[PDB]
């Protein structure tokens, strides 16, 4: 074996290898770093996980986090790839290296992934995560981590010593604590250590960027397809203490006070089966919308000082390197969960009076007269009528909104303020994909080509497709180790040049080679960061005003009926 | 002579004939119409002409009806262009017609032009409003008429006897009947009357669309650069009370009650001279604007029976041909008059700061919140800064709320209720203009075009435009021939096909053949037309809400003081 053998701060662990078509690699899955969040410890931050006799068996992915499975699609091919693959428990904090082999001898960058899905599910063994081909290929150092997710991980009562919320993203802190101590035993150098997620995946990674207490534990950081400053992202404290009480009371939890509140609710709450607090966790969400989820971080003065966006503005950037982006269709997929018209099984030719009220989904809670103007920008005025301008028309509508929006002002914001900051547009659909040609590249369909699944021989990718995620894989190397993707130096492949606030730079990843486009959908996103809040501030007056006109007529008619 | 001697209803006049490169024409100018509209006549409808004694002198023409003169470039070539040439009067009612030589033996199409001037300018004796072109080239007969303007044609009281407003279009109107009694006396043919105006001209043409008595007196309509629906081209009752009870305010006139109001006040207005009025003129123009007139047309149930857009929509269009239109720079000028940054000196490079600024002097009268939606809409968000964008930016602006969507909505309207319709944009700049380049083709330089101006010998127009002014008059004939421009049948010309609702095709007249566009500055349409309104709508019933919440605090914080 040479070296599956290695001992970390904690005990002995024992790995495995794994065959690569480049040569093969040293992983060590399932190392437990932290001490299991059950029983009085559920919704509580994680403790470290005290050390052990023995020799840990690190052969095997351990079991996921507790969450919801997503069945929209009984025995769907792409929708089965997302979903937990090991059993489920709330014993799920666990992590996992892969390494060169032979392990090098001199300190190596390293690359630490964070999952997405809402922080309603993930898990660092889905087998698109599979780090042993990014580690073959760009011999660096890979390390992923589970983190607790919905209530699990982020119910929260705000102020509250039992449930403080965030406690999922103090899951990856720990687990980066555990990295600066334990990653020189794989050949990691803990001083070259780049942050990457997707999704909610790359929200946390944005937190940790604002966060003070993390800073110290990384030096890049990759956003994909995902901000800090999404309004999917973070929950106000007031609204996250009604969540958590809605929960509580639908599972059968009585408040009040005699030692606690909050104490004897959580108290209560602890006694719950796990799947009885999944079962009751989407009841909580407020609205009608796509692209929202129940259980998120919170703005509690803690580990968010302020409000992601006003931390961004004010922060200095300064030694940072970040590489930001987003794939072609972000929107796309989110439509098929109750925009009226969307389904994987129809091309989705919404018709325009679909497309009304779908904006109304895909936007939620929004006065009438700003989905008034959502609808102005995203009509093309010359084809009103027009179903399939329609259907992309939406689909933009929610991915501007949610995605391509939040990320382009971050990648300005950080850009002006200190950061060299890279952005990308992944624009090629993958060959074996499996949901309907309207869909085209959707939501977290870059991720497979990033750690080089291409390159394993039993999926059936394309040649130039192995090609695009070596060139892939390159470009993201590149970054970890230098903070700069354009390789080392300058070769004959065009140079992909930071996006600044100005100029706002980026490049197109697809088959064809690197092309520079100015400008990141800056039109929509003029509407939605600029003028929208000015709109909406307005009819938030307006509805207190016509609020307190009816009060004031409920009184006057009454006045009548005594006349 | 042949004849240049005529006998129409009222008497007999005497003509002159006019040379031009292609053969001669007789022309009959300063044709008596009305009453001279002085005296107790002043702001009265007019009175038709009695008859005379005598061979009246029809050799050249009568005095321009009592004007303001826009004297802001003093000594400028293209600015005396449209200012006055004969002398000033209020004795100003007369007419002109040319008719082919010789007088043609079976009835030919009229034309009917009138003026534009934003109701205070403007006299059908202008140079460039000379009819020997187009009747010696196209053979159908032309009548051009004075209409009073200004406080002379527009100052309203409404509901008095003694001024009832509209009486400029009354001028107008009094014409077109003088046109179905003594056209035939010329050659003309009272069953083919095609009305073409330009500016409040086309402004003018569209109200007699609007206006049933009017209906029997012609059969075609052509809107150049102006519509009865555009903001500037008609006021309320209520305004127009106020802007008339101004000026008789500073003019020295007292209001009150015992025999009038009205009409003490109105008696009082009539001893003043005429000057006196016209110095008056622009103090009543309630905000800062551009692109605003003191004295126009007032929806006062009388001439319009509610306001032209509620007709526009009403109405049936059926057995109407109408060809509308717009220069490619409409907004252009106008800037020079008030917006900051503006001058015809330099090349007008504004910064953003005037940007931002001169959108509430082109759009006058709009709540903060409404601004904020014309500089999201006409921000380049790629090029915020950019000077030659921005300027052109305000341009559009001015243009597009002004001329090109009013004129945009009424074609489609009427298209889709029955008339048929053609539009047209002249994107073509003269070559002889004396504006400045960033002007491109400003408001009101078709005109020189279709009028054939470019054959003058004199004029140092080029060889081209001389034939592109022929290829127009054919046009603009085959119109009034025909209701279709695109000539009898089919050449080898490109045609031009009629601008209905869905497709909005209109053409591209310049030097290059005709050019077929699907889409009249449709996107921009959409705000103004559609979003615009909902919008300026909620910020009225919060710009009442505010209102309350401080007269509702001044006593809430008295209730203090006394505390
Ligand atoms: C595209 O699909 C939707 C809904 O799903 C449809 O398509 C298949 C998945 C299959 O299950 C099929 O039986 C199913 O109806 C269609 O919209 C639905 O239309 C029905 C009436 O047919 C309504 O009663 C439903 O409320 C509505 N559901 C949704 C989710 O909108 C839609 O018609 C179809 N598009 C077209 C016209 O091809
Ligand atoms: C373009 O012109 C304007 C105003 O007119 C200027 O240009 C000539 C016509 C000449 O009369 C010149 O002397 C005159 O100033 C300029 O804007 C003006 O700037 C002055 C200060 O220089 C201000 O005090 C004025 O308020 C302001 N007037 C207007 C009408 O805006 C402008 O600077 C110029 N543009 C450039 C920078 O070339
Ligand atoms: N369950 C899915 C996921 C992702 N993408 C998906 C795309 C499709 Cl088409 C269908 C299903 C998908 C990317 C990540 C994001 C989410 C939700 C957004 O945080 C869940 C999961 C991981
Ligand atoms: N005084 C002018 C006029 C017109 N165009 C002008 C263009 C320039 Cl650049 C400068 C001056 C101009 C066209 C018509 C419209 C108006 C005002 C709009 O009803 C007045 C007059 C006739
Ligand atoms: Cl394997
Ligand atoms: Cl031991
Ligand atoms: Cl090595
Ligand atoms: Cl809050
Ligand atoms: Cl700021
Ligand atoms: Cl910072
Ligand atoms: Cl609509
Ligand atoms: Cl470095
Ligand atoms: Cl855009
Ligand atoms: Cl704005
Ligand atoms: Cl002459
Ligand atoms: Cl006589
Ligand atoms: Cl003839
Ligand atoms: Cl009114
Ligand atoms: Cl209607
Ligand atoms: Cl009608
Ligand atoms: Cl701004
Ligand atoms: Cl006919
Ligand atoms: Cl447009
Ligand atoms: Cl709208």
């Amino acid at each position: 074996d040479a070296e599956l053998l290695v001992t970390v701060r904690g005990g002995r662990l024992r790995g495995i290898r794994l065959k690569t078509p480049g040569g093969p690699v040293s992983a060590f899955l399932g190392i437990p770093f932290a001490e299991p969040p059950m029983g009085p410890r559920r919704f509580l931050p994680p403790e470290p996980k005290q050390p052990w006799s023995g020799v840990v068996d690190a052969t095997t992915f351990q079991s996921v986090c507790y969450q919801y499975v997503d069945t929209l699609y009984p025995g769907f091919e792409g929708t089965e790839m997302w979903n937990p693959n090991r059993e489920l428990s709330e014993d799920c904090l666990y992590l996992n290296v892969w390494t060169p082999y032979p392990r090098p001898t001199s300190p190596t960058p390293v690359l630490v992934w964070i999952y997405g899905g809402g922080f309603y599910s993930g898990a660092s063994s889905l087998d698109v995560y599979d780090g042993r081909f990014l580690v073959q290929a760009e011999r660096t150092v890979l390390v992923s981590m589970n983190y607790r997710v919905g209530a699990f991980g982020f119910l929260a009562l705000p102020g509250s010593r039992e449930a403080p919320g965030n406690v999922g993203l103090l899951d990856q802190r720990l687990a980066l604590q555990w990295v600066q101590e334990n990653v020189a035993a794989f050949g990691g150098d803990p001083t070259s250590v780049t942050l990457f997620g997707e999704s909610a995946g790359a929200a946390s990674v944005g937190m940790h960027l604002l966060s003070p207490p993390s800073r110290g534990l990384f030096h890049r950081a990759v956003l994909q397809s995902g901000a800090p400053n999404g309004p999917w992202a973070t929950v106000g404290m007031g609204e996250a203490r009604r969540r958590a009480t809605q929960l509580a009371h639908l599972v059968g939890c009585p408040p009040g006070g005699t030692g606690g509140n909050d104490t004897e609710l959580v108290a209560c709450l602890r006694t719950r089966p796990a799947q009885v607090l999944v079962n009751h966790e989407w009841h909580v969400l407020p609205q009608e919308s796509v692209f929202r989820f129940s259980f998120v971080p919170v703005v509690d003065g803690d580990f968010l000082s302020d409000t992601p966006e006003a931390l961004i503005n004010a922060g200095d950037f300064h030694g940072l390197q970040v590489l930001v982006g987003v794939v072609k269709d972000e929107g796309s997929y989110f439509l098929v969960y109750g925009a009226p018209g969307f389904s994987k099984d129809n091309e989705s030719l919404i018709s325009r009076a679909e497309f009304l009220a779908g904006v109304r989904v895909g936007v939620p809670q929004v006065s009438d007269l700003a989905a008034e103007a959502v609808v102005l920008h995203y009509t093309d005025w010359l084809h009103p009528e027009d179903p399939a301008r329609l259907r992309e028309a939406l689909s933009d509508v929610v991915g501007d909104h949610n995605v391509v929006c939040p990320v382009a002002q971050l990648a300005g914001r950080l850009a002006a303020q200190g950061a060299r900051v890279y952005a990308y547009v992944f624009e090629h659909r993958a060959s074996t994909l499996s949901w309907p040609l309207w869909m085209g590249v959707p939501h977290g369909y870059e991720i497979e080509f990033i750690f080089g699944i291409p390159l394993d021989p039993s999926r059936n990718y394309t040649a130039e497709e192995k090609i695009f995620a070596q060139r892939l894989m390159r470009y993201w190397a590149n970054f970890a180790r230098t903070g700069d993707p354009n390789e080392p130096r300058d070769p004959k492949a065009p140079q992909w040049p930071p996006y600044t606030a100005g100029a706002q730079q980026y490049v197109s990843l697809d088959l064809r080679p690197l092309e520079v486009r100015r400008g990141l959908r800056a039109q929509a996103c003029a509407f939605w960061n600029r003028f929208l809040p000015k709109l909406l501030s307005a009819t938030d007056t307006l509805d207190e005003a016509e609020r307190q006109w009816k009060a004031e007529f409920h009184r006057w008619s009454s006045y009548m009926v005594h006349w």
